């Protein structure tokens, strides 16, 4: 059972529509792709029903696509990343989203609130901390 | 964690050494990089880590099911009546392979001459020291 | 590692052919040369494999030349500055250029698109903001 | 105001050395302005007594080295034996006395160089370079 597969079972039990992973250390733990995007946006979206989506700066798309097997979407500096995420994700009613409270900065939290306009936000961090206990 | 994965470290290495692909032939190294272990005895098995797309694991037909549930990137198998070199060449992207790395401490001459039909005009560099370096981060 | 050197390292990591600095405050930060050109064109070009080029109005060439040690090119009002910049720079295939998104106005951006006709344009501002964190 | 490489030549004369072998990439870059980390591959700068130096590098570095320095660069690929290639690239002299950097040269490379200079005695080059760094 993949780590990503365990996230899926978690979404099913907590009635989450998506988990949004923002910390490059957690992204690498779950997918095997590591990058430090500095000021640019990068997120992994684990969605309840379909394949995940890794969203990265355009300069990382080829390396990320070679590293993972599910879809990767990039954005260049002149594109607006929040709109690009919103169009790349499935067009669902996202009522409940989990994010990493111990990593997510407020600039990103406000940006995700333009993607998920009426969601409540739960904390994903303790679930990933519990997952690391089992090697 | 903050440790670069082994596959991504080989991708990074392919770019800085200007390599088009690394060919891993040692079942021990393949298991180290992917967690898939098989002793193919006389049959062909290679992991091809390509510079710019996901890797290809190539195995005897009997290992395809176990290999495909172990790794998430493509697995191609071959049966005894198929010629493995032609099958690898058709399964790989049709690129111009100018530079290839292989494990000098493992690859026997019959496999080296087989890979020379797959990569007909490549130079061959040695991948072994890079993988020995990778094991120094434990 | 001088500031211009740090920009050089940055250009290699981000696969940029040149960084174009347009803000007089940033150019003074990087070089020690301060001028307000008003409506006239001034740019510092940091190139990946040679020394930088400071491009200024003709009246500033003397003071610029005696403030920095790399090449300074001037232009007078009757010269077209876009053409003169294009001739003064090396004759490379500029594929990727970085410019300061927070400073660069659209009339300058359009003229730089005449200098670099097929480049894609990345944002240099966050890199310079990161650099100022370290005294 | 003689160049660093010229100071090495004077040194080989006063010490009765046939050649100074520089193995530390930081020292090679100090003397020539060429920096490369070769990891496990061989790279040496050979400062010869009567003759221009020879920079020996992995094949991938030959182009960048060749445009950094103006004396001869020789590369080797992974399937060539670097010790045989060095020995054929150097002048066919009787190397009786050779200097190497005691503080950098690992035993694998010392044994390799002993195939190249089969009857030399080896002196320590490191203190001489440390003395050169004292002068701006």
């Amino acid at each position: 059972m993949s780590k990503l597969q365990q996230i899926l079972t978690y979404l099913e039990s907590e009635k989450l529509d998506v988990a949004v992973v923002s910390d490059p250390v957690t992204i690498n733990y779950l997918t095997g792709f590591y990058s430090d995007p500095h000021e640019r946006q990068m997120f992994l979206f684990v969605l309840a029903d379909q394949e995940p989506l890794l969203f990265v700066p355009a300069l990382e798309v080829e390396r990320a696509s070679s590293t993972v097997s599910f879809p990767v979407v990039g954005y260049v500096d002149s594109e607006n990343p929040w709109q690009k995420i919103k169009h790349a994700l499935p067009q669902l009613d996202f009522k409940r989203v989990a994010v990493e409270f111990d990593n997510l900065i407020l600039t990103k939290y406000h940006g995700l609130k333009t993607v998920f306009e009426t969601a409540e936000f739960d904390n994903l961090t303790p679930r990933i901390q519990r997952m690391r206990l089992i090697k």
